[PDB]
RNA sequence: GGAGCCCUAGCACAGGUGCUGCAUGGCCGUCGUCAGCUCGUGCCGUGAGGUGUUGGGUUAAGUCCCGCAACGAGCGCAACCCCCG
């Protein structure tokens, strides 16, 4: 179920590489290795759902970030299905502080979508056309998942703030809550609500998110089926 | 008697390739057709400021890509002009 399979092999993360605030979620470095307690989970994996269900049904937005390939591709269908923002390539700045600002290449999109049907084709010759094609495309492609907030969002979920603080200490300026998965190599000091264990297990990735994701549709209502990630593994 | 025009006398005068391009306006060359010059928002710093423009790679090129606390733009490259296929 929960634990239970997470008990599984989906723990411990890496070994004497480490942020001593940890101390209160390791149980031993057995055999060489760092591993992480899974009874303080469970006390830690409850108070970050409690106050979800505080929140998830005020209409609260939540953010997905991903730019580790091992978590990209997955944060992506993940985010689908469940309805909220991400970013899957990478992480840019600005993009909570400077909301307006990054909009714009947002709204560009929208005079960029009145070309593909509007009777300007027959109009904007080729050359500008076929080399902005690329930047409609590389524009689409690392701004979907952000094609859907005009509102700026109320909360944050990182895989690894290690790897994404960037993109938390924006959040911290805006006095917006923040969640995160943390690993050995994290910082539980900026997280507000913390989901320790291993970031870089590619299993256990899989399992959070749609256990992650259940509650938001069961926030909205109606719990459906994910994607079996399994195939994404070897 | 008067307007214009002309010559002769007094004028106000103009006139000078005389001087200072180290006093200037305008115009011209060099770097150099080099590829650089900067702004708005954000971030780092007490602050001047930095980032953006830096790193790898590519091209005629700040041309473009990856990454990057940055994302976009303006002047410039280009292209809109001309001759040839």
């Amino acid at each position: 179920v929960k634990e239970l399979l997470e008990a599984g092999v989906h723990f411990g993360h890496e070994r004497k590489r480490w942020n001593p605030k940890f101390a209160r979620y390791i149980y031993a470095e057995r055999n060489g290795i760092h591993i992480i307690d899974l009874q303080k989970t469970m006390e830690e994996l409850e108070r970050t759902f409690r106050f979800i269900e505080d929140l998830a049904m005020r209409g609260g937005t939540i953010l997905f970030v991903g730019t580790k390939k091992q978590a990209q591709d997955i944060v992506r269908m993940e985010a689908e299905r469940a309805g909220m923002p991400y970013v899957n390539q990478r992480w840019l700045g600005g993009m909570l502080t400077n909301f307006k600002t990054i909009s714009q290449r947002v709204h560009r999109l929208e005079e960029l979508e009145a070309l593909f049907a509007s009777p300007e084709i027959e109009e904007r010759p080729k050359k500008e056309q076929v080399r902005l094609k690329h930047e409609l495309e590389r524009l689409q492609k690392y701004l979907s998942g952000f094609r859907l907030l005009k509102r700026l969002p109320d909360a944050i979920f990182v895989v690894d703030p290690t790897k994404e603080a960037i993109a938390v200490r924006e959040a911290r300026k805006l006095f917006i809550p923040v969640i995160a998965l943390a690993d050995t190599d994290s910082d539980p000091d900026l997280v507000d609500y913390i989901i320790p264990g291993n970031d870089d297990a590619i299993r256990s990735i899989q399992l959070i998110l749609s256990r992650a994701v259940d509650l938001i549709i069961q926030a909205r209502g109606g719990v459906v089926e994910p994607s079996p990630s399994y195939a994404l593994v070897q």
